């Protein structure tokens, strides 16, 4: 939290009008770097949208989580394309890919419908798998249960939902703490419709509070990240997982006490400026059956938006420890 | 408490606009006070409050709201003790019709400073009864603790006394969102401010329905006339101020509790058993009671988080129990 950061004061008009900029012009999610391929793919009745490069070498799936698409992976595909197969995949409901309808965005269902596209996309395997943010709360089941087709796997920043996501508080001596937003995003649809009216406000204050490095987020950044979540379809999707957060609890504590421990090598990847320690010291406790295949790293002076703030950093953590 | 199934309205903010413009326009709401009561305002540390007060004879009750709310929550328990006791309603200071803090230190030693002041005035020189509830029990705690004797008994209702816990309190459950998750959003920049001020029909009606267990009461006519005193910038700032200074007003607690600071006088808690429920019985008899013997825990049934709107049976009978 920064108690010095200021709100935006701009009027939703303006900010629809850079939005739908971004979505007439091709940028931002809509944006394919040379070499990538913009996809889609249907899944348990969900058609999800997707983003390929490369061809040859064990192939690596990126999941996206809140307040990003499968863009925030561009730079590490562009810089891993030449030597593997890489796959980016916008989760349910986000990015360009429909909703789930029945609203059950909890990690099993997400895990189901995700894996179901991965075997299609990726082929026999293995691969690595790689997740930030929500993707964290969407890829628990899929991760514990295909290990093996998963040879290696990562989680970036968040916490996995497991007991103690009934704890985070929701404020803390330095202000609104890790807790409040799980709270927030489940509440009636009020988020979906608050947020809705003003994505451009909420999200610069949102997206900047949990970075370290605040000036690469400049507006024109923002409203390229902020149009993916600018609609109440979108957001009403992005709640769902937050809704869903108690299904995934107790799906991943039930995996955890049948055993369902990771026993491939696993990495938690994390900025010092965002979450930060969180997942550090829950992998280590909760997840990894063998500390000896864990690798934990803590970037300094980097926020959630890890891509965003260090791409060289989570490049050079990414290929220590994958390859 | 919680319920996944509670939809939000879709009335159009302008709509809803023209429905506070009404409650201000006919005088109802917070505006409204029955025979026997009177409007009046007090300066205190350079902060204009609002009060309503009734009776004359009788050891004096003074009566602090909290977030939602005003004044007006206590009316009907106002009127019920107004024939035997002096009662007293304050705004608490930017609420209500009372005046905002200017330099923005809603810690509860300031607030406690700011209606300490006042209710010398209004009172006299004692002693009272004081019964709190909601942010009140953010406003209040040091005016008690340091009033020991002027002030007899004390009564906090509901909500938690901020302490080293709502560091604690976790923004999610297995219930749903939970006890912690507003304390964090109402002091996220003025984001609440002004998420809240566009439309404040629509985020008030669901927040009071979801703390209330008796939800049927809140009418769209009721819940307009709870709504407009919190339906601008200006309001809402000030509501959020007590938020913001939320870990000023917990250092400023624990400090009291550390230098024995207790509460010496008979004391309350009540709590509605669909609203915040346990944790303020568990509190005060942990941590702000010196003398068990003189602490009163009452947990209502079937009653929510606005107990007086939902309970004033409930509500009346135990303070009568508890005060005379």
């Amino acid at each position: 939290y920064d108690p010095n950061l200021k709100s935006i004061d701009t009027p939703p008009a303006v900010s629809q009008q850079m939005f739908n900029k971004v979505k007439s012009n091709g940028l931002g999610q809509y944006a394919y770097a040379k070499g990538l391929s913009s996809k889609f793919i249907e899944s348990e009745g969900v058609k999800l949208h997707y983003v390929e490069g490369g061809s040859k070498g064990t192939p690596i799936v990126f999941i996206h989580g809140f307040g990003s698409t499968w863009k925030m992976w561009e730079p590490v595909m562009l810089s891993y394309m030449k030597d593997h197969k890489v796959i980016a995949i916008d989760l349910p409901g986000l990015g360009q890919s429909g909703p789930i309808l029945n609203d059950d965005y909890s990690a099993e269902n997400t895990s189901k419908i995700l894996i179901g596209a991965i075997k299609k996309i990726a082929g026999k395997g293995p691969i690595y798998y790689v997740s930030h943010d929500l993707g964290n709360t969407a890829s628990y089941p899929l991760v514990a249960n295909n290990q093996g087709y998963i040879k290696k796997a990562v989680f970036m920043d968040s916490p996995i939902p497991d007991r103690a996501m009934f704890e985070y508080p929701g404020y803390t001596a330095d202000g609104p703490g890790l807790g409040w937003h799980f709270g927030y995003f489940s509440f009636g649809d009020i988020a979906e419709k608050q947020i809705a009216n003003d994505p451009n406000l909420f999200f610069s204050y949102f997206i900047k509070t949990y970075a370290g490095k605040k000036e690469i987020f400049t507006p024109e950044l923002l409203a390229e990240l902020i149009e993916p979540y600018s609609t109440r379809d979108k957001l009403k999707a992005a709640f769902g997982y937050y809704r869903s957060h108690a299904d995934s609890i107790r799906q991943n504590e039930a995996l955890l006490a049948n055993g369902k421990k990771l026993t491939i090598p696993s990495m938690a990847l994390t900025g010092q400026k965002g979450v930060n320690d969180v997942l550090v010291k829950e992998m280590r406790a909760r997840f990894v059956a063998d500390p000896a295949q864990y690798t934990a790293i803590i970037l300094p002076d980097t926020g959630h938006w890890m891509v965003e703030e260090n791409a060289e950093g989570v490049e050079k953590s990414l290929s220590n420890f994958l390859f």
